């Protein structure tokens, strides 16, 4: 199916066209080392900081109207939490939370059946890290149901 959200697995190393606000210092894409660490191709989203942080990740895009779903892959450091939104399509905002429970241990949060009335959407992630915690965010896909 067209993955209509850009860049969406980090494959050119870089964000764009992502954006990142809050505290942007936490947040980087890497070339994974172990290559374990992306859920496909050889880059992701890497978070860290040695002090609590918090940050959103998101990206806006103009959609043909129909009824779509948006999910994603993460792992991290136990007790991470992540939460997906979607926001902007014609309907009240909508959230996922996802606790990440250690390496390795993927989780995919999605959301579905999401009718676009507006010709548009916001997906935006949002992460709440405690001193210290970690974890990796990849392969965003936002597909026409
Ligand atoms: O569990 C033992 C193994 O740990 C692996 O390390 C994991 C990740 O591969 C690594 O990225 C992560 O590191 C955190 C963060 O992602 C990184 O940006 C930052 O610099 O350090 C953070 C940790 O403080 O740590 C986890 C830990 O399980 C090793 O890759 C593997 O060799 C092995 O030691
Ligand atoms: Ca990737």
């Amino acid at each position: 199916s067209r993955n209509y959200l850009k860049n969406p697995g980090f494959e050119t190393g870089e964000f764009s066209p992502w954006r990142v606000s809050g505290d942007k210092k936490a947040v980087k894409v890497v070339k994974a080392n172990p290559s374990s660490n992306a859920h496909q191709g050889e880059y992701a989203v890497n978070f860290w900081l040695d002090e609590s942080f918090s940050f959103e990740l998101s990206q806006e895009v103009e959609l043909p109207a129909g009824v779509y779903r948006v999910g994603f892959w993460t792992h991290g450091e136990k007790g991470v939490k992540i939460a997906l939104k979607v926001s902007d399509y014609g309907g009240n905002e909508r959230s996922v939370e996802v606790e990440t429970t250690g390496w390795l241990e993927w989780k995919n949060p999605e959301i579905r059946n999401i009718k676009v009335e507006t010709g548009r959407i916001k997906i935006t992630v949002s992460v709440e890290g405690r001193a210290g915690d970690w974890g990796f965010i990849d392969d965003f896909y936002l597909f026409r149901e």
